[PDB]
């Protein structure tokens, strides 16, 4: 009654994770033993979410409540900012384990599914996503936020649709300014993503933005590493010299202008940054504390 | 529904084997714990075969499905080529564990059971198997292949009968050529078995056959080791000099001609080899790469 | 049906013992795990006896069959020869665990129970057992043999009564010879017990008997160690010099003649020995091979 | 030769907590079996912190590192913006483990140590820091940067001195403007700090600064939460109502003007804002408790409306 | 003194997989208890391969051999027929563990190493191996036999040289026939190889050879699967339809003639077949996907009928 | 300082078997936990035999003794009555472990060793032992007693010699009677042995002896089971019907007279019986398969009636 304890099970939680949350919250006495019960009975299909449980509630009543998903708040699909479709796919299958990563990736790039989004969100997803130079059409169109779903075994299509919708809803406030600058949504999101992937912790994004706009204006290549990493389709730390020679239109070391599309989704500061850049004469920047230099010399003479 | 996983349990699988296949296939989380469940409840009578299972299927529902043998494909009794009745008996009891090896061996050599085969497969099993010099009448008559059975607790007689039948069915294609060369089935199978036991991996069986026919024709003893090993009734690696003195009609070091019967069952290449030997003047061969020498000298001068 | 396995559980078997017999006989796969099941469910009241069990019989069906005592042959109370009432009491409580040793010992020496035996078996248990010099009246009257009982929670009185009855039944054959030599049952059993406790493995009991009769006849004390050990009420190996001074009528080092009664029950050879001693002039003997010497000197000069 | 996984064990973590983090991070295979090891051997004295572990690392070694507390020692001493002396003390202890937190705090506030700084950097640290109402004299005077030391048992005094020197060196460019506006280094760093703690990453700090100056010129209290939190010497995110009543000169809800000194150190961004604010009519500001987008409103009603 | 059981741990085997193989092979008694040992001690870095273990061998030793990967080192280097340079590279590494697979492959294809062979064995390895269209110049030139080396850190070059020398020595008997038919050693070894990969043990290779020659004389492509598999540098059993479309001069479904070079080494049986085929009218052949009995049919219809 | 418990591990004991005997004997507390230790460490090579263990003895030591087979070594070599050479061989090996059973048996039957005994003890071991029909020449000639040896690696020959010497010394008292009855030492020891194996402890051996002599004088076969069992070289309790048909001169069901030699050694009791039997008309005897009380009946019917 008033002896209730509210536990929170994040999406993608292992059996040990669940067991340990239950012990931390005093619902059960020993995490190992609960893990043993689960594996012994093969009750591994536990649903994430928030549950109202009580101490000395029989182990089977607990497990059964979790297998039936009788929650007080649903499981949370958290999609962070700076994520590629591939990374988002990892989260989706960790959240809805009956889905397989290869199928989710197939749906995201499916011509018929992509066309449905173009039709359903015409002012956000346009024919621009169909450029043959783009690797994955919806890259950058799945918005960073937490999502929940009421259905059972929800499809990858339903899940992805909500992430496109959130993008449509959340950039509505930027729409008049996009029209004022005659900037397509696609380019807006492209610029935001390159700003997103370079932006450190507390670094000023509006300055980073100004460096990229300044370079576009003077016909200098953006020479931004996260685009090369994206072309090679990998989420690694550094980029070697051999990587700088990757033959891809996303390679901003060998191609002038913005890449064919975004390389990830973006946060609001990166979006504000793209639309309202700072006015400066900076053409270079180095990350870690971020030093903006305005000449060829100052930058090269600012190593170590 | 579409969440089904097909698992395959080979005949003779231990509890650990079963447990591990279940973990490999993602039906259960932990092999040790399933092993523990089985032994704790004493549910050790699990039937081999193929099952349609799903993840998070309760452990008892899994075990119960395996105890009742509710399979999508039956258990497979695999009898390899080059096997003696004794080895086949090992497989039979591993496949149908309510049978005891001593009883299976008794049935194989039972006068009344042997006579029934002579009557049921008259063109394959003839009075030749009744020669008092033969150790085990049906040696070589149980064909190498995979067998399945629908009945419950099938008798050793039913099982053995099918292996005799398969021999009858599969040598039907060689029957006209046997008549053409006036070669009894018994001798055909005898020759095939000695070819089978000498044949290495990729060695040419038709040459080995020609050496044995050449020796028969010149009244030389076959001097083939697997026959001595057979006489001593053991499945060992080497044959010592004291073994070469075993007093048995199967001993081709002390008796001229083919032994009284086969020393094992044979594959199709060994059978083709027996009926269609190569024409050559080779009288010796040494195994490991197989070198055929055509004179007394060349062989002795080809050691190490 | 024909898959039955007969297991034998001796009286006094621990849980490990039971578990191990079940594994040895192939009824279960693992003794430890069965032990775990028993202790986990607290099903420790398993009845000894012989059971018809089968492999893959569910653990609970096995335990339940043993808790209900549904045996094919009852539990065996084995009483060996050369046992004191105290040792017999150990066996009784190990066989019928609801009884307590202190109560069983109380019943054995109870005046009213002793009198009932005198009344029920008048030609075997007589007033001689009431001599105030006797430590335990029925000492030696409980016969060595295996006993079984059909009742539930049988009383110590019922159990002891059967051991007195067996003595009455089994010495019936010696009765005419006892009358011929005018030897009371009490003395007969007393002599048998001292012969029983000295008798080694293959030593001749009729010679030992003759030494004790020879000593009685010449008024020499029997000087037999097991009587001193009995007086001190202990089942130990050796007897120190301080033990030889125990002030008890059972002490045959300080009292002439037979002790007041038996110091244990006896086997048939010891009984035959008491009634039909050998004729000799031996007055001493030393145990280990047993050397009988006929003079004071020969014995003392036969150490080490 | 081996791959290194950094794991973090939070303070107050139970044995199950630790086991499960190891399994999550793929250093061990099974959290239960690890819990059993710890209990069986009775190795329950496991220290919280950051460790560099390897998968397949023998269980004994893992446990032995946590028992002894052989945690990740940073190659360099990094001091970020918006940090108080207490937090700097942590980064210092983490970097030079032979030093104890209590001593480093004492050195910071040691009258003789503070007097030596007033003597060594007279243009930067002046008698202003000795004002009776200041909690910690050098609060705000240890510059945010990356420092390294050649020495072996580097003392807290040596380290702190390098941070005070960095401040002195790095504000040299603002000297001319400070002299022109007649703003003391102390009031300068005070504004900078209240600006620093109120700005999310991308916020326009020059507007935040203008609000404060506007309030200051209009005799309106600054009412900035970070100053309340600093008053309580507490590193939390939100302030309660009871906190707003705290008796302290640092409480800008109860006192007009700037607090007696800075509440943290500041980045160049904030320093520029302090000296070069924007000329505007804004007197209120609110950052979304979601996006971190700062909205400046001219009047009290406009501000309240944003709930 | 002790009995030795060889166990095989396949690549990608889980801990349960390993435990159960040990129990199956009777090296340990209980797979569960072994899994627990591995997890408790955190000895999860167990290398795949072949090991010589003994029953009753202390658990620590077992695990220690697998961790260190102290696998069965063959006394001799055996190279069977039908092997490609990649497979020879494995047998070499297994035999001389100090050598790495990547280097052995590089040596095989090293322009300077190949030129040295053309110089050392001029009657056997000629400029033919330097044809632009060949994947690996020495493919087919390393003879199948058993080799042994007295040396200590025998180099890949020494080893490969002995195999090339064996080829040179062992084809000496075919020289006279090659000269008479004017068949280069290179085309000789090419035929031999396509014959080798198409014959089950007992099949009549001289008929297989006649089919190929017949097709060759009739301008019919050889359409032999093994050449397609070799084109993909893949050691599988069956070829899919997508594989038959692979763009490569080695693809005998898309190009007439023999491939640019051999696809493996060959046994004497195949070599005889190449030089002494049977005179016949067969143009197709099919081996049972069951018995391995090869059926030669004269026409296209007769062939198709065997499904 | 410590209490010692002797435990016995029978041949073919499983790990559970061993664990449970240890628990029964109170050397360990819990059979399960011990089984787990054995399996976890993979110490499954536990030798059968008799061990002196102590309670609280560290588990590792217990297991280590059984692995190495460091069993209870008797201080002295005791040879009881009714023992055959095979059984004596066991007592010898148990006492002097460096010796192997197969060698001790060979020495016993070694022609040169036997000839040396015929030479060293000519009054006792004569050419009679070399009779073609005897299984083991010295069967019955190794006296039952307790022996001890000062030597270090005492040989089987030295040991056997002492037992043959004991026989020679200890039958000296019967010499005069043997000469008077003209009974060879060999027939003497033969009777003694068949008398020995047929007597329970307290049975009157002089009556058993009279039966045999009576049968012998009446040309009735002795039909004594122990001779049949000895014929089969088997140490069992009961003889089956198939055993009674065994082809051997030792089989007294198929041959008249005494067997070719003794079937074991004998105690003085049996020896006296052989030389001084009782004069009686008994021709049959039966010992209860319960009490071991021997009943002698004069005729065939009286005997059969006792079923
Ligand atoms: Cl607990
Ligand atoms: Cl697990
Ligand atoms: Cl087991
Ligand atoms: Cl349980
Ligand atoms: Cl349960
Ligand atoms: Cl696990
Ligand atoms: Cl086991
Ligand atoms: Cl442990
Ligand atoms: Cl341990
Ligand atoms: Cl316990």
């Amino acid at each position: 009654s008033k002896e209730k304890i509210t536990v929170e099970i994040p999406a993608g939680s292992s059996i040990s994770d669940i067991s340990t949350i239950l012990e931390d919250k005093k619902v059960i006495n020993n995490a190992s033993i609960f893990s043993f019960y689960v594996k012994y009975n093969n009750d591994t299909n536990l649903k994430a979410g928030n549950y109202e449980l009580s101490p000395a509630m029989n182990t089977d009543q607990i497990v059964k409540k979790m297998q039936e998903g009788k929650t007080v708040a649903p499981a949370k699909l958290v999609i962070p900012e700076g994520y590629t479709l591939d990374q988002i796919a990892d989260r989706i299958v960790a959240y809805q384990p009956k889905l397989k990563k290869a199928d989710v990736l197939k749906t995201m790039d499916d011509p018929e599914f992509v066309a449905s989004m173009i039709k359903a969100y015409p002012e956000t997803v346009t024919n621009d996503v169909l450029n043959k130079s783009i690797k994955h059409p919806l890259e950058g169109y799945l918005y960073p936020a937490t999502y929940t779903f009421k259905g059972t075994d929800v499809s990858a299509e339903q899940i992805i649709t909500e992430m496109v919708k959130a993008t449509d809803v959340n950039i509505a406030k930027y729409r008049d300014e996009l029209t004022k600058q005659k900037m397509s949504v696609h380019k807006f999101l492209t610029m935001s993503s390159i700003i997103e992937k370079e932006a450190t912790e507390n670094v000023d994004r509006k300055m980073i933005a100004s460096v990229f706009y300044n370079r576009l204006a003077k016909d200098m290549r953006l020479q931004t590493d996260p685009t090369v990493l994206y072309a090679l389709g990998e989420h690694k730390s550094k980029t070697t010299y051999k990587d700088l020679e990757v033959d891809s239109p996303y390679n901003t070391y060998k191609n002038n202008g913005l890449p064919p599309g975004p390389i990830s989704n973006s946060g609001d500061s990166s979006m504000e940054a793209a639309l309202y850049p700072e006015k400066s004469d900076y053409l270079y920047f180095l990350a870690n504390k971020v030093y903006f230099s305005k000449t060829l010399e100052e930058h090269n003479k600012l190593k170590e």
